């Protein structure tokens, strides 16, 4: 079933996300935080990073900005994908690899943690974002194609070191036992 996952974020101690999708943790290319999660003004960047895509910044000169504005675009006119990026990156609990850290209202402060991990890959909400903003798809689950679209499917897990070949069944449980074992999440 579901897991609690944590990321850790320099600055911002861990960033717990509620995932009904454990197994895909090696396709999670991004994060994502509800607009308000109380963490977010600890997580934003004094600089854009050099790789900050321009489709990121909602045009403004600095993290802080981008995130007041995008905040202050909530309330006006209070659909399409939007959100902006914080500057900052966790690290991702089972890879040790940089995922940057968005807002966007596709993600609710009020449900599970306010914060997700993001698997553009095999999440269509997460697909959709990904393809709007320029962020990286990965395919951890064997089946489609996920340059056209996420891969909802049954398959085996690739790309994935030690869940390689697993069921996603299997791979939901061995995921989720090394969290348990390395302090970094729970199933729930
Ligand atoms: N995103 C990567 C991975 O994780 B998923 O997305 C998180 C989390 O798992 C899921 C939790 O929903 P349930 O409690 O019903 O089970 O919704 C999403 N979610 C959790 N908290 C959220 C929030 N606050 N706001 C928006 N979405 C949220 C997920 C999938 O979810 C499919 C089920 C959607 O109803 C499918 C494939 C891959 C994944």
């Amino acid at each position: 079933q579901g897991a609690s996952v944590l990321f850790g974020a320099p600055g911002a101690g861990d960033i717990e996300v509620f995932t009904t999708r454990p197994d895909t943790l090696f396709g999670a290319t991004y994060m994502v935080l509800a607009p308000e999660h109380p963490l977010v003004d600890q997580l934003a960047a004094d600089v854009w990073p050099q790789d900050t895509d321009p489709r990121w910044t909602g045009g403004q000169d600095s993290p802080r900005a981008a995130i007041e504005q995008y905040r202050r675009s909530i309330a006006a006119k209070s659909k399409e994908k939007t959100g902006v990026f914080t500057g900052a990156y966790a690290t991702n609990p089972v890879s040790g690899k940089p995922v940057p850290v968005f807002i966007a209202d596709y993600v609710l402060l009020g449900y599970g943690t306010g914060a997700i991990m993001a698997v553009p890959g095999h999440d269509q909400r997460d697909w959709d974002f990904a393809n709007t903003f320029g962020l990286p798809v990965q395919e951890v689950i064997s089946g489609g194609d996920v340059t056209k679209a996420a891969y909802t499917g049954d398959g085996v897990l690739v790309n994935s070191d030690y869940l390689d070949g697993l069921d996603i069944e299997a791979a939901k449980v061995e995921v989720t036992r090394r969290l348990v074992k390395d302090g970094r999440g729970e199933s729930r």
